[PDB]
């Protein structure tokens, strides 16, 4: 995250890191809890991830320094990704993890709700990005996670700044015309989360960009309200 500020313990509850242990353990994508076996993140995650059998998923966590041998995760069972995904800056960027057991939930392991049926037009004013991810565009993942408050963009905004492709309804951008705040390399998977009524939603998994925080630049994210058709076919 660039331009953000450290997270208290608790504060972020859906948000996971997701680790691979191939050929070293290391922090490869965020993720989102959306139900007790489920998380969303992003498709491109596993590019070069040879099977499920060497990712883990830690919950719970803000500091990465926590994670010791014998730190308890998630094993994960499947995972789903889109059929049409073919790469980020086409669409398509979403995956499901299935877990193989059930979160419980505590104070600091917490589901976030998808978009609600009858939202599609509320306009989200309350929206922050999370992440372990560089603080700048050559920097190294973060020990603490991090959150800014970013604000939407219109597609039709969004797609005057990448106009060498193809910003679709599938998407949503966010970001300050001045840059500054913005995901980055590590931050992709995690959740644009969205306050509204009180209530967060999982408005976007964050997904890719022109630099970090570049001037003109939003970072671009997957726009769950249109998966989640999609989402409760493969949970159910
Ligand atoms: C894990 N790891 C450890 N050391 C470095 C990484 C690392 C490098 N790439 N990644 C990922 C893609 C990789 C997982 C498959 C990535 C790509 C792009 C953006 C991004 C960007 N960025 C543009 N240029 N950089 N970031 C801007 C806006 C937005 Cl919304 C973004 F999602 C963020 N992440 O995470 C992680």
């Amino acid at each position: 995250i660039v331009g953000g500020t450290a997270s208290v313990r608790g504060e972020w509850p859906w948000q996971v890191t997701l680790h691979t242990t191939s050929p070293t353990q290391r922090h490869l994508c965020g993720g989102s809890i959306i139900g007790n076996q489920w998380i969303l993140t992003a498709a491109h995650c596993f590019y070069g991830v040879e099977s499920p059998k060497i990712l883990r998923v830690y919950s719970g966590i803000l500091n990465q320094s926590e994670i010791k041998e014998d730190t308890s995760f998630f094993g994960v069972q499947e995972i789903i990704i889109h059929d049409q995904y073919k790469m980020a800056e086409s669409g398509y960027d979403i995956a499901l993890l299935k877990l193989e057991t059930t979160v419980n939930y505590t104070d600091s392991q917490r589901p976030i709700s998808l978009p609600s049926k009858g939202d599609r037009n509320v306009i989200y004013t309350d929206c922050w990005v999370t992440g372990w991810g560089y603080r700048k565009l050559r920097d190294k993942i973060q020990n603490t996670l991090q959150k800014a408050k970013i604000p939407l963009v219109t597609n039709e905004e969004c797609q005057k700044r990448y106009r060498g492709h193809k910003i679709t309804h599938k998407m949503i951008c966010a970001g300050y015309r001045e840059g500054g705040k913005d995901a980055c390399k590590g931050d992709s998977g995690g959740p644009l989360s969205c306050k509204h009524n009180e209530v967060w939603h999982l408005v976007g998994i964050t997904s890719w960009g022109e630099g970090c925080a570049q001037r003109e630049r939003p970072g671009v994210y997957t726009n769950v309200v249109e998966y989640v058709d999609w989402i409760l076919e493969k949970t159910q």
